[PDB]
């Protein structure tokens, strides 16, 4: 999102002289020259390369009408136009021109901006300079005079018996510009050529979860087919596993229609660059996954799907905390299947026939009450059952809980065992990704326990003070609990940049600022100056904020609550909605002192300004010291005594002066 | 707790003119005029809108006795009145004035405070302003003149045929007044109309822990009575749980009558609110929760009392750890009781009559002893065996243990297992928050072993120095060890506002300033601009403070202790109790030098201010440099230098002179 005029024009555009255009009044420039104006065409910045496209300046030759109202005149009018305007360039000559204007109208809808293409020729058509006439100088050194618009494209000899092709492409190229070059202050598309699916689409994300959901389809489903040797015959399952793979082919097709995530900056959506990415980096996995036992096996490659791209998914919430069990079922299942075909190889006899007495399955049967039958060896316990079975066996082995109606006791079965059990023993490990949750938990206990002992330990060191202190002290820690749980106003800030912390600043208070009919006239120069500044405090009542205890060296205004003032123990100030105290500091220079015993009366919030950092403002922003200086109404000055008369004492001193 | 005038000030009340009247003496105010004396009423303030109640200065007009003593007399005299003052308001004329006072005392007993209520109307009885006389500028145009007290409540024309209600609501008004603003400078009630019970009152947390005790027995006892299918026919049982659910409404009644959370504030107990909040919130289960096998089961829903208020009373102490294991018994007596119906759904035979010799109960009634016999199918074990048998099982599950003599056989009991399995996998792992005090021991061990490591490794890396040394720094790492365990004096200081924080600082000391005869005449303001500054240093012996060394830097006193100063090898002071060394600064400016190898002698305490931050605190305190500049007794000045006497010397050094 910008106004679009250098993210992809360093590699495409062409030379140019790129004007800016985007209302002026003044005099009117032509600033930067592009692709082949770097010093060898013309000025440098400051000067008509920056400025002043007005054809002047780039000069040094006679004054003719055929040299001066060519193209300096049918600049801002963008129709069509092919003149000769002199413009100085490095061959000392009286430079005509060629070109092929193309226009464009603005994206404000204001009539601002112009495409403004040149080409900027000298030698084509004539170079009638005579500084020196030693033959060859003008008239055959015409191929070496000018390095610019030539050495764009064709290098060569103008006329060099290709006229027509160096004639056609700096006379008129708008076939070749135009929308090569990128349009407008349209603020532009995120890079978006057509036919390429953006990896934050709608339509992306979806598709990852679908195929993640048929993933966790084939892991589970693909090795129970492969142990128990169920009959393949049927009908449901027959065509959803064909549907499964050509949804798999269709994502292999459509990755190539994806944008590729650039290294370190934003989206990367070349047409060619995605493919070989893909290509070298994970095509291989997905040809092998998506084309007898072993071919129905080696499909659990697919997983290499979900570890590609586990990133975009791993917190979308609480997330983890079901990653983590689906690994264990998809493991459990598994050891289950694999301890099942163990069981299954025991039995059969190890050819012959002579049932083994020792293998689990027999003891399965013995145990569940079905036996086994020669007819040739048939009958015993159902599918459902045998799985079920062994799923419960690998369940006791990996939550290292054990049983022992099921266990092993034939050799292989022992070998297999003490494997499980390794690698059990790791998993579980693994499992804690839950205990930091139930860690965050068992933190909130640990910090409530360390309150409770940060509570009585102040107490006690305190070698004992009036209750009433240690009152105060517990108020106010729970209470500055319970408006700060957890994050501060600090950390928050200082990871902020210079511009976008003072925008936080700025919109954190909004109460004197957006409320107090003072700060009215400034849009976003002076508050942001000022705004940095206030510190919003949360008064506790019973407070002395200013009393006689310390200098005033503060501004403060009151937003939520009320103030009381006492003057030697009687009152006339209890403050109300943007109401001010402390001595003002802008037409005075001059200092007040602990006149006062403020009290504190609700929970107010209060803004306060150092002394230092307000008068530096305003002295910045003089302009601003006449709609600050006179639009705030003083409730109560701490600089001059108030004056207040009592009712209950002059009542009886003339009382007491009839009897004197 | 407050003086109380605006925290429900700003929603109720209206129109008035409120005064302070808190003592006085001098001229006496009126301050702020309140509910519609923004701009367009009165002046502002510092002025008859913020002083001089006398009724002068809005006066604009022609002095009439008619217009001076009317209100101006009878304001501190408060009886009852309807006279016409002479107030100047917008409309520019001799503004006649009606009103109603309602009168009040103080709360100091002192007569001090009076409501102060103003009606402050012009418009009713009679304007006689003669500014221009264009017909209907003051004869029709009274309608228009004043927009204050007649934008109020009535708004339309003194008469407009409804003159009584105009003329009585205007006239006397005290009936909508007196108890209607809030009260004195009694320190309020904490927002507490009649019959609303506060969230923190004694009452309403026994409640909660009666209530908690019946959630848990009916957690406990529902789920038993709905799978052990017990005879209901009882006596004590048969009535208790009725008491239960009829406590359980009585709560339910009582939520409307007890204060709300504010938003981050205080209580919230608006009659109204709290009725709509609870509806809203948590209304709805508790109706359905305390309304066949379902509706005795759907009981289970009260767990929600639980749930929301868990925040009160999870860190009353060491909760946490018994939280864990209640919930842990739970768990477990659930999963027992459905256990145990599983196992009952199995036998019976699944239709027909034939004892399954797979389902763990025929397992357990073999083992016990009692067999199952047939009449139609009765006797086995008892009901007490049977429960705690499930009980048993559940336990061996979810603690990890496992026996086998009582496990899983059928195929049911094996689908119920695994899922069983991984719950308890997840719960073990929730377990842990008994490891965090766990944890804090364990961490008391780590912090143990890592001093271990600290005094090894600097010994080692010391390249080896005089053992002293590290004797020394060992005994000193110690002892700052057990005067400060843990918590420190200075990051609890960094959490304290500016003035709580010199409180603390101020009533830390409190050894020189209410122990040394020289701090008695500072009330708080002196003090605490020193108290600070002083940093109290626990001295140790055999140290060197201010030896030849160093420069003087620092006044000096001492508490608890006693400090030796050398003088070139030889002695004059041992100090005693509030002894002072050091050179003085607040008669001299000039500085002192090292001068002395003053040692420390016990374990002493000392108080120390830097130079920088004690010369200016007199210097503000300049009344104060009497108090605590003649009534310092100076103990030994590092500035002179004393004078004491050999006794071993000069009796040797005359032997000396008479063999010579």
């Amino acid at each position: 999102p910008q106004n679009t005029f250098l993210e992809n024009i360093v590699r495409r555009s062409s030379e140019s002289s790129f004007l800016l255009g985007n209302a002026q009044i003044v005099d009117w420039p032509v600033v930067y020259s592009n692709d082949g104006f770097c010093k060898l065409s013309g000025y440098h910045r400051a000067d008509v390369m920056q400025k002043s496209s007005t054809c002047s300046f780039m000069y040094g030759e006679l004054t003719d009408k055929k040299t001066i109202e060519k193209v300096r005149q049918t600049f801002d009018n963008y129709e069509s136009n092919c003149f000769e305007v002199l413009l100085y360039k490095k061959n000392r000559t009286p430079v005509w021109f060629y070109m092929q204007i193309a226009p464009i109208r603005n994206e404000h809808e204001k009539v601002v901006l112009f495409l403004c293409t040149f080409k900027d020729i000298t030698l084509f058509k004539q170079p009638i300079e005579d500084d020196s006439t030693k033959g060859w100088t003008k008239f055959a050194r015409l191929t070496r005079a000018l390095t610019n618009s030539r050495s764009v494209l064709q290098q060569l000899t103008p006329m060099n018996k290709t006229e027509v092709v160096h004639k056609h492409s700096r006379l008129a190229e708008v076939l070749q510009l135009g929308s090569d070059i990128l349009p407008q202050y349209k603020q532009e598309a995120p890079k978006t050529p057509p036919h390429i699916i953006l990896h934050y689409c709608a339509f992306k994300t979806t598709w990852d979860w679908v195929i993640l959901i048929l993933t966790f389809y084939t892991a589970i489903m693909v090795p129970y087919n492969v142990s128990f040797k169920t009959k393949q015959n049927n009908i449901a399952w027959l065509v959803l596993d064909s549907v499964v793979d050509v949804i798999f082919l269709v994502d292999i097709v459509l990755n190539f229609h994806t944008t590729f995530v650039g290294p370190g900056g934003e989206v990367i959506s070349d047409p060619k660059l995605i493919r070989m990415n893909y290509l070298k980096t994970w095509f291989v996995i997905d040809l092998l996954s998506c084309l007898f036992s072993s071919l129905k096996v080696v499909r659990l490659l697919r997983l290499g799907r979900v570890a590609r791209k586990l990133d975009h998914y791993l917190e979308y919430g609480a997330a983890v905390l079901v990653l983590l069990v689906c690994v264990f079922g998809l493991v459990a299942h598994w050891l289950a299947c694999i301890w099942y075909s163990i069981g299954d190889y025991e039995v059969i006899d190890e050819v012959t026939n002579t049932i083994q007495i020792d293998s689990w399955l027999y003891q399965l049967a013995l145990s569940i009450g079905t036996p086994y039958r020669y007819n040739i060896w048939e009958g015993g316990p159902s599918k459902d059952s045998l799985y079920v079975s062994s799923l419960y066996f690998t369940m006791t082995s990996l939550t290292t809980i054990g049983f022992g109606n099921i266990a092993p006791t034939t050799d292989v079965e022992k070998m297999f065992s003490v494997a499980m059990m390794m690698v059990g023993s790791l998993l579980y490990a693994t499992i804690f990704g839950n205990v930091t949750t139930i860690f965050q938990q068992m933190y909130a206990n640990t910090n409530r326990y360390h309150e409770m002992l940060n509570n009585v330990r102040d107490f006690l060191k305190l070698y004992q003070v009036p209750k009433g202190l240690s009152e105060r002290v517990m108020d106010y820690i729970v209470s500055t609990w319970s408006m700060s749980k957890g994050i501060d106003t600090e950390k928050v800030l200082s990871i902020c940049p210079k511009d976008m912390r003072a925008d936080i600043c700025v919109h954190l208070n909004r109460k004197v600022f957006n409320e107090h009919p003072a700060f009215r006239l400034a849009s976003d120069g002076c508050l942001r100056a000022l705004a940095v500044e206030f510190q919003t405090i949360h008064c506790a009542p019973g407070d002395l904020i200013y009393h006689a205890g310390e200098s005033v060296d503060a501004l403060c205004f009151v937003v939520s609550g009320s103030l009381e003032v006492i003057q030697d123990d009687e009152v006339v100030a209890i403050l109300g909605k943007g109401d001010v105290f402390g001595d003002i500091f802008w037409k005075e220079t001059t200092l007040a002192h602990a006149c006062a015993n403020v009290r504190a009366l609700t929970y107010c919030d209060l803004h306060i300004i150092k002394r230092e950092a307000l008068l530096k403002v305003l002295d910045f922003y003089t302009a601003f010291a006449n709609s600050f200086s006179r639009n705030l109404t003083l409730t109560c000055n701490l600089r001059k005594r108030i004056i207040f008369r009592k009712i209950s004492d002059v009542k009886k001193e003339e009382e007491e002066r009839l009897r004197q």
